[PDB]
């Protein structure tokens, strides 16, 4: 597996370190039996943890009925997880959900590339992405992203977005204001996950909306990671109450299976017309299946408990020595610390049973499965203090 | 309630469906009304098996109990063994060659093209020359190196440094790459191009593309996403021109009706993509990689005989079939052009004679039916179509 991933894997990842084989709930196991706890999720998309009984069953059941058929074709699970992506949206506001629709796609690059296409079908030319940003690897997506040292040796990168300080609502609203008739869309993550764990300032998704409001500019949220109740709400920009035009979405709505999903509302829904935008897979019926399942799972209740086993951890990594700060919300949460040594604190966790991942020198990410029990949070914290003691 | 509650949930970027689809197998689909239909379309070239193949359903329910989503900071069996899988059927016994490939795993067609837009942007090179009528996906970059104007208007300012040549024409190309030829980063092309109804290659075309690449330093990306995995008679359709190409892009039939992409690359393509220069969450998914791995194990040398047998079939079959000029392709991508601009009409038509065909264009049938379509279900499927157009 190892010995044979970099003979045939092109080199973008170098070689992995550990090969995983099985999985369960908020644990994972390698290719010598070692069982460490997850506090990663492949990067947040296990939200139910690996081999969870509602996706199985779900997955299992459509495999053996029908798999892919084209948009030429009505299927039924895209339409029952349209249904409930668009009710989950709308917070019991009915004039809304009949406004909103969903294009389905097969990643948060592919649903950024349609909400980068929606953008161009305003035609306006200023699209406003913020500094850390991500949005994909794709040509689109990674225009939107504000990551120098990822555009460079692609460049020319397709034209019009300029970036922003994440919060800095004075620059945002002066940026607008010096074309502000030309600006398609403004993009943000609610809370920003690439650069570290960085949350939306208080007022800053209520500014950015108003701004939005006058000068007709599309507000678009990246919830590609902080989607499908990682934050404490379904969505994290439903924390700062604001209703976003378009809301791009992928990772933890597929459960192990690879989606994304584009949803618009008003003018934004209109604008993508009969051949305009397209995907072969989109809609796929198994992985619309296995979001179906997480939807189910993941509901007001669930949601509740992400917000308090965030708070549960907070509180616990605030008594152990070498840690400054716990940011984020709910199971979206970046521990800040001391020492620049993040690093090191991800290659000695194996040792303590623990999976950790370091966005920064000073920044170990918090992004477990949803599905985590108290007692493994528990674990994990004195995991994390007997690593960095 | 599927069909009342779409146009109420889904973007209309597609209309509303005729038709809900309920179930499959092999060559046939069932829609919620349970009238049964002979699939000669695939989702377009996607069902290499048909709808739940056994080695899939096998596959996948055994993955998916044991891992699903792991990302590419872990390795995994499946993702592993569909590249070395992949790159022996690129390679053809040439073990050097397959010393020097490398694959780069996603999740469609346009992922795949995009990871090739972007080994291509890492030659330092500004051009890329890309068919007229070509087809390679609706995101910017591989929406850029798609021929078809009217798909890229409305998303202006595209990447920039497309530029499209006539399908075919090699001295139209060779004089497009002599306007500036050290500033050519790749040449894109499909071996037999897709959507625009099914046009192949011309008889020594991607043998003059190779030899024009190899004089001025220009990758050679061939587009197999409809093309691939046994679809036109060889694993590759390039394999039948016998020429290796610098970038392979492949999903649609690769997933067997899961979602996944790839884009092979052999030689200097291959180091061109270093650590963090590209990634995906997705990419190299268990479940996926587990469905591809089962799709590779039946289209094997001798399954892609028979796609050749039964394609010469259909040919032979649709020859003696009134309102038919001829049958263009090879394997099971055929386009079935008409004497009249009624293959639209033949479209829903067909529905009442027990058929799904599809009309890429407004005189031209394209059949891309599973590859496990038998003899007596090809017979039955002309027969529908001779009496749709009769
Ligand atoms: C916030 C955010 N946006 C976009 C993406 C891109 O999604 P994918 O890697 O599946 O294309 C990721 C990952 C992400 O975390
Ligand atoms: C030749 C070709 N390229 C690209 C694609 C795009 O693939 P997808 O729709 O999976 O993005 C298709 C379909 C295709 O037939």
């Amino acid at each position: 597996t190892l010995e044979t991933w970099p003979q045939v894997i092109i080199n973008t990842y170098g070689t992995p370190p550990v090969e995983l084989v099985s999985g369960k709930g908020a644990t994972v196991t390698d290719d010598q039996g070692n069982v460490y706890i997850d506090l990663l999720a492949g990067i947040a998309v296990n939200a139910l943890g690996h081999a969870h009984p509602a996706i199985i069953e779900a997955v299992t059941n459509q495999i053996g009925q029908l798999g892919h058929v084209s948009n030429l074709f009505a299927s039924r699970p895209v339409v029952e997880v349209a249904e409930e992506l668009i009710k989950r949206f709308s917070l019991d506001d009915a004039t809304l959900a009949a406004q909103t629709r969903v294009f389905f796609c097969n990643s948060g690059a592919e649903a950024n590339e349609a909400a980068f296409k929606i953008a161009r079908l305003t035609g306006r030319s200023r699209i406003l992405a913020a500094v850390h940003g991500f949005h994909g690897r794709t040509m689109g997506s990674l225009a939107l992203t504000g990551q120098p040292d990822k555009r460079e040796a692609f460049l020319p990168m397709p034209s019009g977005v300029e970036f922003y300080p994440y919060g800095d609502t004075d620059y945002l609203r002066k940026m607008v204001e010096t074309n502000p008739t030309d600006v398609a869309a403004i993009f943000l993550e609610p809370i920003q996950g690439e650069t570290g764990v960085v949350p939306a300032p208080e007022g800053f998704l209520k500014a950015v909306r108003e701004l939005c409001d006058e000068y007709g500019i599309l507000m678009i949220t990246d919830e590609v990671q902080t989607g499908v109740g990682r934050t404490g709400d379904f969505f994290a920009h439903q924390h700062d109450g604001v209703v976003p035009d378009v809301v791009t979405m992928a990772k933890g709505l597929g459960g192990g299976l690879p989606i994304g999903a584009c949803l618009a509302t008003g003018r934004a829904a209109e604008l993508m017309t009969p051949g305009k935008h397209g995907t072969t897979f989109g809609g796929n019926p198994v992985a619309c299946a296995a979001a179906k399942a997480v939807l189910s799972v993941v509901d007001d209740a669930f949601c509740a408990e992400v917000a308090r086993k965030g708070e549960l951890f907070k509180e616990l990594l605030a008594k152990v020595d070498g840690v400054v700060d716990v940011r984020g919300r709910g199971l979206m949460l970046g521990v800040v610390l001391e020492r620049d040594v993040a690093k090191q604190a991800v290659l000695d966790g194996f040792k303590h049973g623990v999976i950790l991942n370091a966005p920064a020198d000073n920044i170990i990410r918090l992004t477990p499965p949803l599905v985590i029990t108290d007692e493994e949070i528990a674990d994990a914290v004195k995991a994390i203090a007997e690593t960095i003691a």
